[PDB]
């Protein structure tokens, strides 16, 4: 013998069914799982102090947007928010349920430097993860998220073998623990845009990473039918003075995925990773003009769904409606991009 | 740096174009590349002595079948045949060209036991391979084939890690050498049916092997767009008294491929591996009733295309026509199976 | 680039110096790091309820044994004990320091089943490990311990690839984190004796595991000069009716280590793993009759140093002296075994 | 199950016994296995045309040196020479036997670029290797040699993962095939000195390579007791204007070996790799001043044993005696260096 025991068919069915619901046509994920420190930065942008009350107000503003569920299949939550009530006393999860949005929960405990690397990062959080997953399921979560980070630096040989090995190991362990507890795992191996590297460099690294990730997922007996991928798009580095064309980004991104991602995976939900709201919509749209694809190409956007929303809000309560309006504009934009039907707003081997 | 140099776009284009031609809808591969010893066994079945003249007569009988190219996109040849003339003096390759059938060449040098394994096999042939590929291209070949073999034996822990590692390493090296010489590599990791194991055991092993193979292909910078896979179907062991249903075989085979094979690969061309001619047609057909698929599911059949052909021939020259007729019946059967339109002849996680 | 940054020479020096102190000739480790649940079992053997007071009494009994430091270079502590005072109010660490015994700290958070394995175990504890190490160093600890566990079961293919991969990954991460915080890591990949397998089976598995472990240590930039190995001895399974001869155990154990352990490692400190006190002494002694060795072969014994000590104590305070006497008898026995000079008490390829 | 079958104890004994004979104290290997093209270069240095007669004359000059066997335990031969007779009609092997020098045979078929690498090399020769080994054993050979080559180029990320993986795979396959045929395999993963890299860079790469090599040897069931390592010394790059001190080279070389080479290996026989004759002697000597070591540190020198010999010969027959004299001077020099008793001639973590 020596292979993986059979997964529970009942569990597997649930996972696969929820994965497909999350990767529904014309829909994608709202990533609102900013940790206390990450949300601080977001609020700093608009001059708002990071109070529990303000966070509760803002997350309520997002999830109580009437009709949001037309374009948003799931919303990733930070632990605080999962157990939080809106200023009016409605549980955040109940707001989600009312729009038919599936709650998801971020479950990693952040980044820690790998000893004797040049500030390359391991993702922590496996300790107690299985128990946390059980509690989170009971609280209403049906999918999870775990963020690993890799840097490109040709001069420094980044990402190093150790980085890739660690990222893949952590993601596989996390994914398998999640599925054991009936949670669909979002696998997020984010290759940062930092640097002045070319898009073809990003393509090469993305391919190497994903090849490593999916081998590890297989090694750890992860059910691809009941999982999702949240990868970077393939782009120039953020220091490159010329943002690649949307066609170019679409071509290399799709290429990189098709070269590495087995098609049993139901959905690829891109992180926006610093892209403007409009680039993130156009790039996705351009990919889905190239369909049909073996898996759903959609979105799991944080900044690219909230940037204008935050700036419309400004911390002013009376700006709630206008803020919710702009969130809808962008949710609709990206839902349409999923179908390759977004008009726009305000082979290489 | 440290990544693979860019492939020649001109070479890549050729490979990708020829791979897609081979995996054309409604068409598949005739595997007529039996070595001298393997063809002996085939001829023994029908009481024919293995002479060069008889081999030339038989291969001519196959390739000169009028209208064969309607269902056969490519034909795998043994070296002898590639440089051989029909009894009438027509080069074998010219017969192929006349039907628009792409010539392919088997390039491995057979099997050798891995030291200190229980008769597990390495595939030999890398030495001189690159030079052979150049000559073969010039002779008209545009794709190649390399057969690796794995056994299932739960009691003996077969296939062992060493077996899988060796198979994958050899296949990747061979594939990359082929593409460097403008030949599309057929990657054949055959898991033998030997034993009384269940279909679910075959599924598990097939998944492990293919995961290992495609990781290795990626490591060796193989262009999936310009390659083909020739895997076993997922079936019960040959000693199991109950042949699995065609639906069951179709389901687990497709599942195993979708769980491991990135969709940039243009085609999966199944070996028939001992299956009757009709099972091989029905099983393929059942898979393509489940389409559309991310890659072409087709055939690269040896025995399942020739079994009745040989028995109709019997070594009798005057039986040439009848023999060619039956080959057409089966070529048509499998071409139709490719499209899921074969009528028949005479979710589990 | 892409390799590991240079370790701090000052840190490295400290680690290497302390590793050599721990693996001092004629000395070894007292493993007194039983968790709350493990010590319960030990106390159950002698009918003593697991109170904090009784644990403090017992650990004091051990560490306050006059002259213990002659044979004991280091003592592994559970967190509780590291921050604990004897019944008389003397800090446990001060008892150790008074005998010149180096304090060590167990830092793993125990075992958790790997999903979809047959109850194979991952070791948890990386989360927060680096911070814990800093605190532990400040409390006086200079080395750490992390226990991974593997099972042999030929019928079930245990240990599986996933088990070995996980064990090695966890050990390497833990080791590197430890060294970053100036703590010598004891690497403990314990292959359980459970089962009726032969000693030659144990030898094969031990070799495979250690090969995997030391490759991983190298991958993670662990300094072998500043680390220690705590492996199982190579023995028959615990269900085998015939305990192997001490010569046999010595031969295969040494063989397995020399086949896999690079000699920059200063010390191999065996776990006793269920062996009687006398077998553990005789087996070690027999190994060091075969010296000189490329590394120190010594002991890190829990049960094999305390078994008679506990039974002499019986929870009776007045039995303290007698209990301390027997601990000395065994500490001396194993110190002498380290030098191959123990008299006894009451080539295969 | 799933592990390696037991090696033949009779075969293993022979291999281990011959490995120890080759790595005898005060002795080392004469590497006279230059291929036709490599010997051309050597002869070009002294203005001698590469005729079969001249090659036979020169190899006779080497092996017929009276008393050579005092310092030379084995001599590596090219196939031609193994089946060659001296100008006087004495078989080359009989000259060796007369001095009690063990014949060895180079068995690789040279280097071939790995596709899509920057001219990184695979070693070819596995095809037919097992059969060649049988013939070579019968001809008198008792050990074999296989040369793999790696380059250091930080800017190009050399050696790449593919290079290391290939080198290790080829060496392991070759080693296991050799032992199956009763031949001790010399494992030669030569890291070229090309470049201006530092000695610490060489140390890091050497460690990575050897870690990979010995993991692969273990995976392929190679008997370390019956094998030898032929590694580069750890030195500055050949373009560095400052040759490292002999102490420095000795320290880092020993360090790199002790960090990666399990001590069951009987001998490390260094290649001279472009070093002057005197540096090669002094560097080895300096290492053996640091003894005792867990394995024999000795030599397998080609150029560093023949450089002056060739220049003394000049192709002039009458210079045979003088040429043989200088070969003895150097054989004695390196034999003494093996024991750390060579006078000279004309901790960092």
């Amino acid at each position: 013998s020596g292979y993986g025991l059979p997964i529970s068919q009942e569990v597997a069915k649930e996972l696969a069914e929820n994965a497909r619901k999350i990767a529904a046509p014309g829909k994608g994920i709202l990533a609102a799982d900013e940790s206390t420190g990450t949300i601080k930065k977001r609020f700093d942008s608009i001059g708002v102090e990071n109070t529990e009350a303000n966070r509760a107000f803002y997350r309520d503003l997002l999830f109580s947007t009437k009709g949001l569920g037309q374009y948003i299949s799931g919303a990733i939550l930070f632990e605080e928010t999962l157990y939080q009530k809106s200023p009016s006393g409605v549980p955040m999860v109940d707001l989600l349920k009312a729009e038919g949005i599936i709650p998801g929960i971020k479950v990693d405990k952040g980044l820690e430097t790998l000893p004797l690397t040049d500030d390359e990062k391991a993702t922590m959080g496996l300790d107690g993860l299985s128990e946390r997953c059980k509690k989170y399921y009971e609280a209403g979560a049906r999918f999870a998220k775990w963020r690993a980070v890799l840097s490109i630096d040709p001069a420094k040989g980044k990402p190093t073998n150790l980085s890739i090995t660690e990222v893949a190991h952590g993601l596989a362990r996390y994914a398998a623990i999640c599925q054991a507890n009936r949670l669909v795992p979002i696998v997020e191996p984010e290759i940062l845009t930092d640097g002045s590297h070319d898009i073809t460099v990003c393509a090469e690294v993305t391919e190497r990473v994903l090849a490593a990730v999916f081998k590890a997922l297989n090694d750890h007996h992860v059910l691809l039918e009941g999982a999702l991928l949240k990868p970077n798009m393939v782009t120039h580095g953020s220091d490159c003075p010329k943002p690649a064309s949307h066609e170019e980004i679409a071509f290399y991104t799709v290429r990189s995925l098709k070269r590495t991602v087995p098609p049993a995976l139901p959905g690829v939900m891109f992180l926006s990773g610093g892209q403007s709201e409009e680039d993130a919509s156009l790039n996705l749209n351009e990919m889905n003009k190239m369909g049909p694809h073996p898996f759903q190409l959609s979105f799991s956007y944080g900044r690219a769904l909230q940037a204008s929303c935050l700036k419309a809000w400004k911390g002013v309560p009376e700006n709630k409606a206008k803020a919710q309006q702009v969130l809808m504009e962008r949710a609709r934009a990206n839902g349409e991009a999923q179908l390759g039907k977004y008009g726009g707003g305000a082979y290489v081997y």
